[PDB]
């Protein structure tokens, strides 16, 4: 782990085969057509924050004991995108926010008649004090959430 804890990875599925590395010092990672995005993803339709994943502070109760996810640390998925993106299953309009479990792929665009699918595998090889790594533990919740003040404020500076 050099730097790079989280790697999202651009597959053949998706209209752009490249690699993106989130690092453990970059958050919350941006995403979007302008550069500007840590992440870089080149979709006419993408955005220039088209999507962000931002890590926060996994909110646990008290451990009375040696036990991990005592206060680590999560990944997020914030899509910002008006196109909005699909994970896994789950809808994610510009302004949501979801939980990243390790080996999700995340598809920005999908279009039918343009045949334009995108898609990339989010790879951690390096957990940043990560609760456990953003594949949370027992009963997964994959819900999406909706963005707030705060991260609007993360994507103020990009």
């Amino acid at each position: 782990g050099n730097g790079r804890f989280l790697t999202l990875k651009p597959l053949p599925d998706s209209i752009i085969q490249e690699s993106l590395e989130i690092q453990q010092g970059v958050n919350p990672f941006f995403i979007g057509r302008s550069e500007d995005c840590n992440c870089k993803i080149e979709d006419n339709r993408l955005s220039r924050v088209h999507c962000f994943i931002f890590k926060k502070r996994h909110a646990v109760g008290k451990s009375m004991y040696e036990s991990p996810a005592q206060g680590l640390d999560d990944i997020w998925y914030c899509h910002t995108g008006t196109n909005v993106s699909y994970l896994n299953n789950n809808r994610m309009i510009q302004g949501t926010k979801f939980l990243l479990q390790d080996g999700d792929e995340i598809k920005i665009i999908w279009d039918k008649n343009n045949k334009f699918v995108i898609g990339f595998k989010v790879e951690i090889n390096d957990t940043t004090g990560l609760f456990n790594e953003g594949l949370g533990m027992l009963q997964e919740q994959r819900v999406v959430l909706k963005q707030t003040a705060e991260e609007k404020d993360l994507v103020k500076k990009l």
